[PDB]
């Protein structure tokens, strides 16, 4: 009961865990672009202080 | 035995999954205290402008 019962709940991980990769492949895209831009902004912020 | 043939190889596709977000999982985590204090920093430098 407990087995079969789990089969359910472990297709379910196999669904997660591809749109989950989907989503932190997506999301990492966007960071790569907020380290470098973010970096930029924090550089010039100084610059402007001076 | 049917059953067990495809489970053992649903247990492997969750394996590789698994293992796979892991990789992503520690670089992600470091990532996590990277973001911290960079927006720890950005809102501090900010807050003076106020």
């Amino acid at each position: 009961q407990a087995k079969d019962e789990e089969l359910q709940r472990t297709k379910e991980r196999q669904q997660k865990a591809e749109a989950e990769l989907k989503e932190l492949e997506q999301k990492h895209t966007q960071l790569c672009e907020e380290k470098n831009l973010l970096q930029e902004k924090l550089q010039a912020e100084t610059e402007l202080y001076a």
